[PDB]
């Protein structure tokens, strides 16, 4: 008895099998750019999942974008360039009587921490992701908000600054642009010829945290004021929806040391604690497995 | 029976007297600056009720609904904070119940009235998952999931005004700087406009005033009114990619200018995530009027008795 998730990101495609309460018993991860490419992306999820393996109960993915969880389709995703994909079907073609089952990717975090996290106790709180963009999840009576028709909480969709940076989805001075990944390398390109002695020209988060620990001056501005910037976000979230509490989540937590605290500064000033009431703002005790995790949960609340 | 529903602006408090389907039979305003002046308000608020009632059997009045700014506390009517009026802990409910000592005494915040009459009288009875939007002299939200209003935590749900649309921007009477009010609202006319004057050698940035210019052919006016629609769009977008409501509701006082900015909204608004995929979100204005906040907040005691 059991079930196997994915998580299909942008450089690489993770897999775990888990048992029915949705603990790990093997997990991997495959590198590979999905990006343009969902045919063959599927057809190495295929592989995979068959690798890892008759008692194979379904397969939950977690994926960025604009989801319908009916179908199991990936309407729109700009993080990976997909346009109308029909993911269950085209698993189906390999897995014929075995569901699949699509969320967006940080729906299937909230999932885990709804279960196994600090998402046990509250009914309505906020998830808030940070590393490769910024995703949001809504949590209105422990169950997932998920608007008319699913894609609520693109948050990293919310202009930040108008006029600014253009993003994958068509928009300029989307929140993602400035409060995650994406920043380093819209700004770091800015700023190539004002530092030219800096180590960095790689801006994945861990390469730009790396070189901000090591003192670099164009690393410490790039991930100081990616940090004001996810604030502003948080800030945001605090205003609009009064969160019991904000919950961060995401592989940015790998380098908590550099922006955390300028969250807290940022966020913590926000118009209910102008009135003395505030707000907590905590990180996950969970790791990275849980999107894993979550994915499967999609499973396994199907079947019971 | 008949209850008694008020609404305390920043320059006036309005009143109404309303049977119980919410339908106005009586109504009055009065200029009053309410601005740090609670204890005088609600001798106001009081006088008013009063007057609403004219030689009525008083004991039929089953209450009195009020709609107002700011972080209110629901449960006990207190005006926890509105740094539109700069009250604070102003305990609105037992001030008023010290006049009225035996009827109810109900209040929330003005768009969530607003909203309660959407939900009853207008385009949001037949829908589920609807977001409003008030325009005029502040940017309110108010977000329906479910035929309910959603009030987070402390019910304080909806203060979209304070989101920052320009980080570093204008200082905002709520002590954050760039927040969407100081652009997407009447306070943009002043905030902006005070910065224009050697650009355009109006200088009464009310909504209405600014309106009045722009529509002359002013150009300092038509330059306030443009770029604040644009920001309303913003803002517009942003509830959009959050909620991914059903439709969303424009409502508000400054509707009465809407020619001057809607297009604008659209323009940018209609340019969203979901969009993108070729799924458009409805942006309407309401077919209810300025009225719709008395009764709104009529109905808000009326909900709550029956
Ligand atoms: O925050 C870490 C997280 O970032 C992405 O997912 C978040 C978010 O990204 C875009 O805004 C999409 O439009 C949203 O639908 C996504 O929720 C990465 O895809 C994810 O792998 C990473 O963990
Ligand atoms: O949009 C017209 C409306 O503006 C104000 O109410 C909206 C909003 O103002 C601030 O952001 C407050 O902090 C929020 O609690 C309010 O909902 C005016 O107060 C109202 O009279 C007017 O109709
Ligand atoms: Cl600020
Ligand atoms: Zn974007
Ligand atoms: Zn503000």
């Amino acid at each position: 008895g059991f079930v196997v998730s994915v998580k299909v990101e942008e450089e690489q495609l993770l897999f775990a099998l888990t048992d029915l309460n949705a603990e790990i018993i093997e997990n991997t991860s495959i590198p590979f750019s999905s990006e343009k490419k969902p045919e063959e992306a599927i057809e190495l999820i295929a592989k995979n999942v068959k690798k890892m393996c008759n008692h194979l109960l379904g397969v939950g993915i977690a994926i960025s974008g604009l989801v319908n969880r009916k179908k199991g389709t990936v309407i729109r995703s700009t993080m990976l360039g997909w346009e109308n994909v029909a993911l269950e079907a085209m698993l189906h073609a390999h897995f014929p009587d075995i569901p699949v089952y699509v969320d967006k990717n940080i729906n299937c975090y909230t999932l885990a921490e709804l279960w196994l996290g600090e998402g046990k106790q509250s009914n309505n709180f906020a998830t808030v992701s940070v590393g490769a963009g910024l995703g949001l999840s809504v949590v209105i009576n422990r169950q997932i908000y998920y608007g008319a028709q699913g894609g609520a909480g693109e948050f990293g969709h919310t202009t930040i600054q108008p006029g600014g940076y253009k993003c994958h989805c068509g928009q300029k001075g989307c929140l993602e642009m400035y409060a995650s990944e994406f920043y380093f390398r819209n700004r770091g390109e800015e700023l190539k010829e004002a530092y030219p002695t800096s180590e960095l020209n790689d801006f994945h988060f861990d390469k730009v945290a790396k070189s901000a620990r090591a003192g670099d001056e164009m690393a410490t501005e790039l991930m100081g004021k990616m940090g004001e910037y996810l604030g502003y976000g948080i800030r945001n979230i605090i205003n609009t929806f009064n969160p019991e509490k904000v919950i961060i989540v995401g592989e940015g937590l790998h380098h908590r040391d550099l922006f955390l605290t300028k969250i807290d500064e940022i966020a913590s000033q926000n118009f209910f604690s102008g009135a003395g009431f505030e707000t907590e703002i905590t990180t996950t005790s969970l790791e990275d497995p849980a999107w894993l995790q979550g994915a499967a949960l999609l499973v396994i609340h199907q079947l019971f």
